[PDB]
This record gives C-alpha cells, sequence and structure tokens, in this order.
C-alpha cells in the first residue's frame, strides 16, 4: 500500500519508487530515483501500522538517530528521512552489488586474499563506529552491502546502540542477531566486543564457507556459542585460524579490539588486493602476475 | 489455499470446513463438521509450506505424538489427524467459549471464587499431564479453552515435551512461552516446575487483572523474571497472595508440585463454586444465597 512517488515536504524533493531489493524486520526496501536530479537511492520503507506501539516506534527513531549521525566510506550513507501517515521513508546510499550474503551463497568459501580485502573494509568500517561509541550489534553477511566497485558498506542499524558513558554495560538487546556474542546470551552485560565476535564469525564463514556454530536448531546453536563449541577445518591456514580463535573467545576482555585488528599478521604478512574483479563475484580470482 | 472439504483417507470421514477461530504459530484454526454424523470440531490446519525443514516437521509430529496420547476432562480432546500434500489436518474437541484469554480481556480481575474454580480445573488438567511425564511448557490464558459449561480444557501442545527418564533436565525449549519460567531463561535445565511457575502467573493474572511481570519490552520482562521482580497488590487476600509467592519462586525445587497444589488453603478454606453462570462471562458473579 505504498505511494508511487515519495515526497519530502521539508527538503522538498520527491522520489520515483523503483524495484524491490530486500527486507528486514518491519522494513521492506526499494530503489528510488530523485526524479529531478534523477539520482538513484535505496529507500527503506516502514509501515506505521507495524509501529503502533511506543516501544517499536522508539526502536525506529533510535536507528535514524544513530544511522543519520554517520558518514564514512564503509558505512551505508544516510541521505535523509520523512514520513506520511502510513509510512516512514528513509533514503540510503544504493549498493548495487547487494550484500556479502549473496556472494557467499554463490562462492561458498573464498580465497584468502578475498577474505582479507573484504574483512579489512569490514574492520575499517567498524573502527569508525567504535570510535563514535556506536555498536552495530548484528554484523552479518547480509548487512554487509557492496557498491559498484565491490566496496563494503555496513548497513541496518536497527540493533545499533549508542554507548552513553565509559564503562557502560548494555544489559539487554531487543532482537535476534545472527552471529550473536556469548555475553549477550548469558544475559550478562555487553559492549563493543560483540562486534569483534561477529566479525570473528564472518571471518570463519568467509574462509570456511559456513558459519562457525550452525545447527538445525537455534537454541542448540546458542548452546554451542555459550560453551564455545566450534572447530576450525585443518586446511585453513594457521595464521588465519588463530585470528579466528582470537575473536571467537567467550570472554570479551580477551578478544582483540577493533583497532588492533588490522595489525594482526593475517593482514600484515598477507597479500591484500587493492581492488577486485567483478568477475570475483562468481569466479574465484587467481591473482596472477600478468 | 485450504480445501473446502477435508478427507481422512484412512478413517474415511470428511469434514465440511467451518468458520475461523484462532491461530498460533504456523497454525490457523477453524471449526468443521463431520458432514455425515454432522458433528462439530475445531480443526488445526498447518500448511506444509511452513514445514519444509526437518526441524519444523519434527516439532509438529512431536505435538501429535504427545497430544494424541492424551485423554482427560480438562485437556482438549485429540480426535485424529491426516494430511494432503499442502496441509496437515488435526481434529480437536471444540471449545465453544473460546479461552481464558478472552474472558480476561473482558473482566480483567476476577472474583476469588472464579479464580479457584478455573484454577482448580487448570491444576487437575496439569496433575494429569505431569503424571504422564508430559510438560505443557506454555500454559497461558490463551491456551486455556472453555467448553460450553465453562469447563477448562488445556490446549496447544506445540511446546509440550515428554520426560523420557527420571531426573531428566530438558536443556532447551525451541519457542517463546508467554509466562516463561526463570530456569528456562538462565538456560539452566528445567522440568515440571515450569508449569507450576506458569500457573503461578495465571493465578496472579486472574486475581490481580494483569500479568505479574509485564513491561513494554520483552527482554526487560525477562530481566524481571530472572531477578524475580514482581509485587502483589495489597488488596489481594493474604492466603491467595502467598500461594502465588509459593509458585513464583526462582528456585523450582521450592515451588509446590502440581499434586500438592489443590491442598493449599487457598482452595481448601475457600468457597469453590460447582459450576458457573454463563453470565459470569461478562458480569461478576455475586454467589448470593438465593
Ligand atoms: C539479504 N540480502 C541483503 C542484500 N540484498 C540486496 C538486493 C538488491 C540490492 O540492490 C541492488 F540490486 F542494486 F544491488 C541491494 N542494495 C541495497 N542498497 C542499499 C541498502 C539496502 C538495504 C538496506 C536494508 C535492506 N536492504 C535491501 C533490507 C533490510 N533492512 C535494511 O537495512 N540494499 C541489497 C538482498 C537481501
Ligand atoms: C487467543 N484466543 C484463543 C481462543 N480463541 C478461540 C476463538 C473461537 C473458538 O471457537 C468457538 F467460537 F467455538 F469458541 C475457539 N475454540 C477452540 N476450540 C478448540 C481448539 C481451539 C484452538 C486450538 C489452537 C488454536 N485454537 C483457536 C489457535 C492456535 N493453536 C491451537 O492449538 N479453539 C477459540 C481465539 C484466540
Ligand atoms: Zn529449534
Ligand atoms: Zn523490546
Amino acid at each position: 500500500e505504498i505511494p508511487e512517488v515519495l515526497v519530502d515536504p521539508r527538503s522538498r524533493r520527491r522520489y520515483v519508487r523503483g524495484r524491490f531489493l530486500g527486507k528486514g524486520g518491519f522494513a521492506k526496501c526499494f530503489e528510488i530515483s530523485d526524479a529531478d536530479t534523477k539520482e538513484v537511492f535505496a529507500g527503506k520503507i516502514v509501515p506505521k501500522s507495524l509501529l503502533l506501539k511506543p516501544h517499536q516506534r522508539e526502536k525506529m527513531s533510535m536507528e535514524i538517530s544513530i544511522h543519520r549521525s554517520l558518514a564514512h566510506q564503509h558505512v551505508v550513507g544516510f541521505h535523509g528521512f520523512f514520513e506520511d501517515n502510513d509510512f516512514v521513508f528513509v533514503v540510503l546510499e544504493l549498493c548495487r552489488r547487494r550484500s556479502l550474503l549473496e556472494l557467499h551463497k554463490r562462492r561458498k568459501a573464498l580465497t584468502e586474499p578475498e577474505a582479507r580485502y573484504y574483512l579489512r573494509q569490514i574492520v575499517l568500517g567498524c573502527q569508525y563506529l567504535h570510535r563514535n561509541r556506536v555498536i552495530h550489534r548484528d554484523l552479518k553477511l547480509g548487512n554487509l552491502f557492496l557498491n559498484e566497485d565491490l566496496e563494503v558498506k555496513i548497513g541496518d542499524f536497527g540493533l545499533a546502540t549508542k554507548v552513553e558513558y565509559d564503562g557502560e554495560r548494555k544489559k539487554t538487546l531487543c532482537g535476534t542477531p545472527n552471529y550473536i556474542a556469548p555475553e549477550v546470551l548469558s544475559k550478562k552485560g555487553h559492549s563493543f566486543e560483540v562486534d569483534v565476535w561477529s566479525i570473528g564469525c564472518i571471518m570463519y564463514t568467509l574462509l570456511v564457507g559456513k558459519p562457525p556454530f550452525e545447527t538445525s536448531c537455534l537454541k542448540e546453536t546458542y548452546l554451542r556459542i555459550k560453551k564455545n563449541e566450534y572447530s576450525i577445518p585443518k586446511h585453513i591456514n594457521p595464521v588465519a585460524a588463530s585470528l579466528i580463535q582470537k575473536m571467537l573467545q567467550t570472554d570479551p576482555t580477551a578478544r582483540p579490539t577493533i583497532n588492533e585488528l588490522l595489525n594482526d599478521e593475517f593482514f600484515t604478512s598477507g597479500y591484500i588486493p587493492a581492488r577486485l574483479p567483478i568477475t570475483c563475484l562468481t569466479i574465484p580470482p587467481r591473482f596472477s602476475i600478468a
């Protein structure tokens, strides 16, 4: 039940409503063209019917509050919002190569160089957020979008929470992150390390080709995480592996900080492409010498 | 996309498909008439599209396994099942007065006598299950259906689990019970007392007119439960109250068993109607003397 055009009565531009893209939570998502400067965006579009409750409403505002304060190369750009009466409309930078999720569906395990390339940009983006006292809290392959030059842009700040003062332990998380950290489940109080944990699972998943804790039942998975029950295939390199081990530790005070991450030998003693062939979208890159 | 008639190719009868009633999980639910003996039932009807995964499938079988083994006056009667290719069809005893939930929406707090009356039948039904090594695991006002003489019948065994051997602690619960017990949340291993806990919340809710741990956010509620944070209004009688206190204790080894429940002075020193006026559906009963 969503209008063909979208008008921003305050910044004044309107948007022709493009094709479906994806959806997540009470949100569905489409591309959309500025219709005058003709420029192209992704528009996240939430029905106010799903938002009848004040608790849902706040969650949604909070996300705009957090996301809108953010500018940086590996974060999905926030270009504004507005609402009618049935809908909230948010304008985002458009990522034309979808998300890491889709790339994974299609390449399963990646080559090491690809892992570094992508992983590095994931960390740079997370270095950004952490330095602004923001925790994403649901870093996963489907929130890591890729623009046209296959650059990573972090997305969906709907579980993103703001750190309000040094030492704060966020005591609850209203939602179900994919790669959820141990300390969240042991309902124990959590902070930035949850993102290091998630990145730990991303790394596994990209190198190993599957999630570090997958099982047919969610609650069993949660069990696994809590007891820290995973294993790293023997073919994964020993340097790669141990960075995983670093981040996938049940005690957050032991996991690397986002900032010392890029230093790890995985990165510094390894080859990191400068860019990627769009081929790499479907064919393992060989990185030959000419 | 559900057939007008329903045929059981093995017990041979077919069912004319009546009016909507309710829904819960992947299930929607209708009344249905035997079409020959013309008798009336509620039919729970699950699309096999929601059941593509083996884990969902098992959950559903388990429920049929548990529920079908059950016969007793305060349990929703199991009258059979069968499937086509798009649907699972289950035939249930029809409860023409909906559930305690609806009665609560309309009367908020109940008179003590009503509470006993209903509560007693809840316990008798639960005494039954517990003696058959079955835990319902999601006793709540909307699973407590009422037939025509306003008798309680327990329903929905889709989180019901079977106890397989003395001492067993069920380690996980794949779902989100309403009135969920502390030990479930502290991911700690649980058994029959979870139902005593739930009944504890039912009692509160029926007497006090609202749930013992309600808050605008679910995760805050869970916090409350874990820390056992509730309070009993001062107008609730002292005998009533303390039965609540008994059942709403964080340590399951302290909560009354289902079997010693009916002994509690709440019941034995109190007036318990033999039946209820259907008036009581919308008007507080006075229980005069003629
Ligand atoms: C799991 N997958 C994640 C990525 N998917 C996707 C498919 C086609 C797309 O446009 C194209 F073709 F140009 F590349 C895009 N591109 C895109 N660009 C900016 C924001 C969002 C977005 C932000 C959000 C969502 N989306 C799709 C959905 C949920 N909430 C969001 O925050 N998506 C993404 C499909 C689903
Ligand atoms: C929260 N409410 C619970 C009770 N509700 C309800 C409304 C109208 C009804 O028929 C009438 F009019 F004759 F009284 C009934 N009667 C009824 N009788 C047997 C089984 C089920 C049932 C079993 C199950 C469900 N139902 C409605 C839904 C979810 N899963 C079940 O196991 N429901 C129930 C409405 C929703
Ligand atoms: Zn499960
Ligand atoms: Zn919440």
